[PDB]
This record gives C-alpha cells, sequence and structure tokens, in this order.
C-alpha cells in the first residue's frame, strides 16, 4: 500500500524511514509512484550489508529490460546499452579506472581542488553582504572537478547543458516523462558528437584515459561520458551543498576542525554518514528464488536499500540524528557497499575535504536565511537546494 519514493525533498528525510526499521520484516514491499511496479524496500543496517555483499542480488540485471523499478523512465538514452561501467569494466579498463579514480588520480588533482576551493572561498569573503554558496561556490567546484578529471575541457554553455540534463533526467517528478527520456538523449547525442574531442584534450581526465585504453567507438565514449555526467556531476553537486548546510548549521564543530585540522577526515567521513544525498534507493535484482533474514525473495523481484535509511539506523549508530565527527561507529553507506562501492570515492573524499577544510578555515561562515528557509528542488533523486545563502 505504501508508495515510494517518500517525496522528503529536503534534508528532513522522510518519517517511513523509521516506521518501516521498526517494523518487523527486515525488507518491506512498496509501490513505485512512477511505474506501479511492486518493490522490495531495505532500510535496517543490518540487512543492507546482508543484501549489497550477496552478489546473487544483481545491479546489472536490475535494468535488463523490463525490469521493475523505482523511477518513472528508463534512465537510458533510448536504442543505447546501459551499465556502462559493466561495459566498461568487460572491455578490460578496470586498471584504467584505477589511474583516473584511484590514489594516483587524486595526487595529480589534490593540489588544484584545494587551490580553487579556496580561491572561492577567499573571493567571497572579500566581498560585503551575502552570497550564495550553491552557485558562487558549489557549482563552480563541482564543474571543474567533472571537466578536469572526468570529461575535459567543457564550456560554459557545454556545462550547463549536461547539468539541465542531469537535474531533468535524474528526477521522480516534476517532468513529463518524455522531457526525462529527452534529457538522456540529449546528452547521449552531445557525446556522440563531442566525445572524441572531450578526450583530446589537455590533462589527465578519465574519458581520454579511455579513449587511449587498448582493448573504443564513438558510440562506446558517449556512453562514458554520460555515465560519468549521471554518476559524478549532480552527485558532488547535491553532495556538497548538502555538506556545506551541515557544516553552516554546527559552528561547534566547525570550530573544532578550526582548531584541530587533523580531525578533518573524520569530519568527512561523518559528513557521508550524516548528509542525506539520494532520494531514491540504490537497487539489485535476485537473480534467483533467495530468502533475506528470512524473507523469500523470488526471481526477477528487485530489493532497494535506502542508504538514508541505513545511514540513520540507531542499531548501528548510537544517536544517528546527531552530527558526530569522530563518532565510532560501523562504516557508512553514503558510498553504498560492496562490489559497487563508488569508484568515484577517492576523487569525492577529496573535493569534500577540500571544502571542509576551506570553511574550518574562517569560522564565522553562516546562513543569511534560516534553514527553514532554504529553497529546495523537488523531485530530484540527488537532493539540492536552490540556493545557500550565507554570510561572513
Ligand atoms: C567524481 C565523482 C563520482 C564519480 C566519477 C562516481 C562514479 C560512480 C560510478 C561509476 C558508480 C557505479 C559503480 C557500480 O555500479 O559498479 C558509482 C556508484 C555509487 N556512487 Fe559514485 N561517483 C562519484 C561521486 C559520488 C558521490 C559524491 C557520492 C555520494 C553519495 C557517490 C555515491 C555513490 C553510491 C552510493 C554508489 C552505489 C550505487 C549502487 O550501489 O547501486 N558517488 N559512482
Ligand atoms: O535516486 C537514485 N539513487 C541511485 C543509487 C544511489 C543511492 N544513493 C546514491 C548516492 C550517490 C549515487 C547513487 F547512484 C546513489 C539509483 O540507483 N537511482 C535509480 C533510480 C533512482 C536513483
Amino acid at each position: 500500500t505504501l508508495t515510494y519514493p517518500f517525496h522528503d525533498w529536503s534534508q528532513e528525510l522522510s518519517p517511513r524511514y523509521a516506521q518501516l526499521r521498526a517494523s518487523d520484516a527486515p525488507v518491506c514491499p512498496v509501490v513505485s509512484e512512477g511505474t506501479g511496479d511492486p518493490l522490495w524496500l531495505v532500510t535496517r543496517y543490518a540487512t543492507a550489508v546482508k543484501l549489497l555483499e550477496d552478489s546473487r542480488f544483481s545491479s546489472e540485471a536490475a535494468q535488463a529490460s523490463g525490469a521493475p523499478r523505482q523511477s518513472p523512465v528508463e534512465l537510458r538514452a533510448p536504442g543505447t546499452r546501459g551499465d556502462a561501467i559493466a561495459m566498461l569494466r568487460e572491455a578490460g579498463l578496470r586498471s584504467v579506472l584505477a589511474d583516473g579514480l584511484g590514489p594516483r588520480a587524486v595526487r595529480r588533482h589534490q593540489g588544484w581542488i584545494n587551490d580553487l576551493a579556496e580561491t572561492l572561498m577567499s573571493e567571497l569573503a572579500s566581498r560585503e553582504g551575502t552570497f550564495d554558496l550553491a552557485a558562487d561556490f558549489v557549482e563552480p567546484l563541482s564543474s571543474a572537478l567533472v571537466s578536469r578529471t572526468l570529461l575535459g575541457e567543457l564550456s560554459a554553455d557545454e556545462r550547463d547543458l549536461l547539468a539541465h540534463c542531469a537535474d531533468t533526467g535524474l528526477r521522480f517528478c516534476g517532468v513529463t516523462h518524455e522531457e526525462q527520456v529527452h534529457a538522456f538523449t540529449q546528452m547521449h547525442e552531445f557525446f556522440l558528437e563531442h566525445a572524441r574531442r572531450l578526450a583530446g584534450t589537455p590533462g589527465e581526465h578519465l574519458l581520454k584515459l579511455i579513449a587511449e585504453a587498448p582493448v573504443l567507438s564513438d558510440e562506446a565514449l558517449a556512453e562514458a561520458g554520460s555515465l560519468l555526467v549521471v554518476a559524478g556531476f549532480p552527485t558532488s553537486s547535491g553532495f556538497l551543498c548538502g555538506a556545506l548546510l551541515t557544516l553552516l548549521r554546527h559552528p561547534d564543530a566547525v570550530q573544532e576542525l578550526h582548531a584541530h585540522p587533523e580531525r578533518v577526515p573524520s569530519a568527512v567521513e561523518e559528513l557521508l554518514r550524516y548528509t542525506p544525498l539520494s532520494t531514491g534507493s540504490v537497487k539489485r535484482m535476485a537473480t534467483e528464488d533467495l530468502e533475506i533474514d528470512g524473507v523469500r525473495i523470488k526471481a526477477g523481484e528487485v530489493v532497494m536499500v535506502s542508504l538514508e535509511a541505513v545511514n540513520h539506523d540507531p542499531d548501528a549508530f548510537e544517536d544517528p540524528d546527531v552530527f558526530r565527527p569522530g563518532r565510532e561507529g560501523p562504516m557508512h553507506f553514503g558510498f553504498g557497499r560492496g562490489r559497487h562501492f563508488c569508484p568515484g570515492n577517492r576523487l569525492a573524499r577529496c573535493v569534500i575535504e577540500a571544502t571542509v577544510r576551506a570553511v574550518a578555515r574562517r569560522p564565522g561562515l553562516r546562513l543569511a536565511v534560516a534553514p527553514e528557509e532554504i529553497s529546495w528542488h523537488e523531485g530530484l533523486f540527488f537532493r539540492r537546494p536552490r540556493a545557500i545563502p550565507a554570510t561572513w
């Protein structure tokens, strides 16, 4: 009877999560709002760990055509394959991905990322009055991350196009079915025309390393660009927006980090636990009849895990709704878990850290409006406020 998602577009999670957690079963049935498909939803940490480490619950099978799904529309450019990451790992690109996303890449980029983040805060601190941390800080920083580390050199107009596509394609509601599908077609056709060129521009960005990988056609490249937009653009920008909100609402913790810069890493990891991002769930499909903490899951059925509900599980985390850097509980779910642990985790932790440090070097940064007055994009997969009015 319960339809999904829960329309908790702001940082205030839906009460339903705590409700499902407190229920009897470790999985609860819900119904997709966008398609009427029946779906299983996991909200408890213990269950989620079991589910995400059991590779018999498949991620790639969860998007074969005909799959039950939480999204109103198939999240691909029509005609195209999908699961670009499986396509890329299957083409023997793991080590390439390691170079473009791993500690080697972090090393290449951590210098400029931190420089950029400090310049943006500097420029903002040398103004009189208030300013918009979303537009004036997050947007250029996440834009530069996507450009410099993932796709290659983007113009302002190309950046705007892909950001619109992500905001239009990656929604539960607010756009027609055909608008949403059209966003993926737009992205696809942009990368069909440009992936080659973006690959060849200067720097050491992932898309170029993929193109120079021995084994990739324009089609394959285009599918890689789309995947990298979807996985790294609206995620990074959403997350940093929410992290800045979390930080500005916790001056005490900010002051602690100002006095103790060695506590910032623990702080980033608490941010990934505390700050919500996605409004939907990671999802997998039972590749056979399976049993989840006693619940029988039939082949073909799809099991969702809300990382938000799991990150806020009190059985796992003491005082789960409090911001506590240096807390010592289990591992957070902000990046998932298991074989599909976000490969973007190093670059995302890089940029997250650069941001937490720029803020902590400048105590007194605060909201210029009440948290309740912040305006949210409604219907997005990845939460993002319209603006973050802030000031010193
Ligand atoms: C440069 C930025 C990023 C890149 C390039 C990136 C890339 C990816 C890719 C390719 C996947 C698919 C892994 C797979 O299914 O095998 C993934 C998964 C994931 N990413 Fe990221 N990511 C980025 C940033 C982020 C951020 C900021 C978050 C914060 C929550 C995040 C959270 C996740 C999660 C939870 C998954 C797992 C989804 C699932 O298990 O179905 N990523 N990422
Ligand atoms: O809302 C969604 N979330 C992702 C998985 C996810 C959860 N939390 C995340 C944080 C960062 C990156 C992610 F991919 C996720 C997903 O499978 N979706 C399918 C339909 C709706 C969309």
